[PDB]
């Protein structure tokens, strides 16, 4: 049965195929430069692929994808990312997309320890401490969904605590998004993802250098 | 506004989704199999399920800077102890590309601010290759030194226990790649190491 | 003649000349293995010597010493120090040592750019936004002081969001201080850290494996 | 018991010394000027100040477990920062020792939780040196790696530009030592790179 790697090298070469028959000007055209207006931070989740699930192109989406998409302040894979993104090509949105039936978040709830996962997934269960009482309330998957949502809010926080995105904020109107992607329907869903004005002033005279 | 048109594209993206695979959806979403990992860059001309003309559930995916391998990063760390261990993914692939901007800002001599730490590994590849990379135009080192950085990745990649362990386990594969975002094609690289390698790699790294 | 290096090296000797007329029976009773009960987690400023200033001697202070004595969640630095400390060498005693005049707790409020020091200080710029209005109520040497015991108490806090110490807290008593050292004086003086016992006990159920 | 004695003791000592150094305290009082960066290992036998026969003021200190310089890590990365570019020390020390558990974990073969990817750069010199190290006895492959370990670290310390900028702009020193526990010296390593090799790193590393 199929190698997938294989079969997967194969369809690349039927895709670069009908790029050149039906849009022959389009790839030559993104390799003299991307200018992307949107920064994707989402889950690894195989079921998650940002292009294909906004009906985009290649050079639309600039993306970085780890485990739950969780925002660490100080983590210099999403550092650099946002860094690049924000000051160097200038993107109009930031989106952290977060899922349904997320593993990270469902590994957060839980009480295994998971190795190399475990350091990593202490933002998750720092908020399940948090918010512990309204958590063990819900269903487990209501839970899941729950915490999946209030990761997607701090990491939001977590975004807006860095000079490069509040400078572009106040500079350009960089926007910030926070979403949910259903992974049994294919939609995604807006959160609300409010803090007072108040916040913000607190953050800029907290954080801008 | 980019980010509204993309909701509503996605919206249209669901509803075909319904029509012309309806077992798809409902099918991911009792369970993700996919047998790849995809270490990539964040490059918005890099989406790996585009370019690998591939569906939702098929590509576990982390994208970065220029597709880094920092050896104790807990970002590609993190990915790689989830496909490996908890989905058993059989193939994991690195995949740099032709025009990477990290690659260009470490052959460079601008800061960057956080981006220095992170492009540290590039930069260290361009010591070790200096000659080699001096030797050639500035287009001709940026694929280069993406070339020596996927390589650089493959050999990170491997010096961790949950890899080795399933290469001996499970027959997990590695490979690296270069995609041309000029073309659309993705060529593989040689990336060779002796035998003699992988067995000085178990011996250093494998725990028990 | 003024190499502070080729000075050290020389003292050096003359200390090893000292442990041998001393205490022969010192350092070679400590070569066949560390017994510590102390870790020690605090800011590298020249002014804190750990050993020093506990008058203590090689062998009792197992330490780790950072920018600020900041504990990052997710740190590998500190991470490894406090999983080899409490697992292996079994401490008795985490401290966590803050100090007066703290050049990283006063970069943290300012506006200055400090390059690779911006995100390793975003724990104190955090706590700087959570406790802005407290903090702009007092002068700037005092708002120093109250930075410094408002990060050494956020530090326990994340000490005690690792299973490691959680485990040995329950199992075997191990306890968690925080100190602030006195520059000027070279007084140690106790941080009374209390937290809700609510607190704690969503903590265990949270964090512990 | 240990705690409670070590506040008392630091009250005596803090006595002691203003009887003894009475200008000390109240000049620490404001601020500092070490000279020397210190790294080394956490290894309680290993306290800098003591070893040294400094005073507090004298060495500005880093210890993580068994004195490893990860190239992006933030921790060791910082210190770096503010030693070398704010308080402008001469001298960077990075100390290893005899009897180092770090590095003994990583000659053996056992798992160790969140130590594992701090040990990799360890782990990379054990397959690096492999059939060296294999030639040696235990005891003597603890004291090699230890070696080779200080040796990589001043190879990381100077792949940063704020320390080349330094050795060029002011002749910051760079020095690897080992510190013998069961004697009380620190031994010098030859630590020999050609002059080509600072040169590539000057090339590849400095900022504009
Ligand atoms: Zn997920
Ligand atoms: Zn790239
Ligand atoms: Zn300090
Ligand atoms: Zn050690």
């Amino acid at each position: 049965l199929s190698d997938k790697f294989s079969a997967a090298l194969a369809k690349n070469k039927e895709w670069a195929a009908k790029c050149s028959q039906e849009h022959p000007e389009l790839l030559p055209t993104l390799a003299v430069g991307q200018h992307p207006e949107i920064l994707w931070i989402g889950c690894s989740d195989s079921r998650c692929p940002e292009t294909t699930i906004l009906g985009l192109l290649p050079g639309d989406v600039f993306t970085h994808r780890n485990i739950a998409n969780v925002i660490h302040p100080a983590d210099l894979s999403s550092g650099a990312v946002i860094e690049f993104a924000v000051r160097h090509l200038r993107v109009k949105h930031v989106v952290i997309c977060g899922h349904t039936k997320c593993g990270g978040v469902a590994a957060a709830l839980g009480n295994k320890g998971l190795g190399i996962l475990d350091p990593w997934l202490i933002p998750l269960r720092q908020l399940r401490e948090q918010h512990l009482a309204e958590l063990q309330s819900l269903s487990r998957d209501e839970a899941v969904v729950r915490l999946a949502e209030l990761n997607v809010k701090e990491g939001l926080k977590a975004l807006t605590q860095k000079s490069v995105v509040l400078e572009a904020m106040q500079e350009r109107g960089l926007q910030v998004h926070g979403l949910i992607y259903d992974v049994g329907s294919g939609f995604l869903r807006q959160l609300d993802a409010a803090e007072p004005e108040e916040a913000l002033k607190a953050r800029l005279t907290s954080f801008k250098t």
